[PDB]
């Protein structure tokens, strides 16, 4: 699709049989996603954003499905104010921003 | 223009006697440079991401030239460690995602 933006760009993802709503957020380099449940093992990390640092647990090589688009990488799972899509996985999915 | 994501999206944009290089951000709603110390009244404000929330200087109708389209509107000015042109200036030249 093309996405305008005098509103959020919030989608619906599909991560594990579950439909949650994220932002396409083209100024994060990383996928974070609220406190849920991933299977697997997950490494702890830290990243920083406009307010200081969170500490994340870090999943790799997870499925996301992003408005029907299919990726596969790393998701961060943390306290981030909102779910994000970072351009980790934007670019899987073929996501550019054009003016 | 088409900017891919497999890098930072940074253009530089002008405010004042000031070129500065800044992200093209979909998931910010408001645009957030860098401390500079802009002319004009202003209003305080607190804005929130990953990390918390920081005091920032609401400037309003400020022109901004990004990638040489002109904008004009809401800048707010603080302790941000990257410049932000978020969804408010971003509308006004014509940007959009795409996949
Ligand atoms: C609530 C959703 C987002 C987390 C909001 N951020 C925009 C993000 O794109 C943010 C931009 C940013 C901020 C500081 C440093 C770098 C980039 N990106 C973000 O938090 O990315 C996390 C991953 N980080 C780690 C370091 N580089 C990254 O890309 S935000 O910068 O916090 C923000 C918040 C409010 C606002 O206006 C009301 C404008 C911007």
């Amino acid at each position: 699709p093309q996405i305008t933006l005098w509103k959020r760009p919030l989608v619906t993802i599909r991560i594990g049989g579950q439909l949650k709503e994220a932002l396409l957020d083209t100024g994060a380099d990383d996928t974070v996603l609220e406190e849920m449940n991933l299977p697997g093992k997950w490494k702890p990390k830290m990243i920083g954003g406009i307010g200081g640092f969170i500490k994340v647990r870090q999943y790799d090589q997870i499925p996301i499905e992003i408005c029907g688009h299919k990726a596969i990488g790393t998701v961060l799972v943390g306290p981030t104010p909102v779910n994000i899509i970072g351009r980790n996985l934007l670019t899987q999915i073929g996501c550019t921003l054009n003016f």
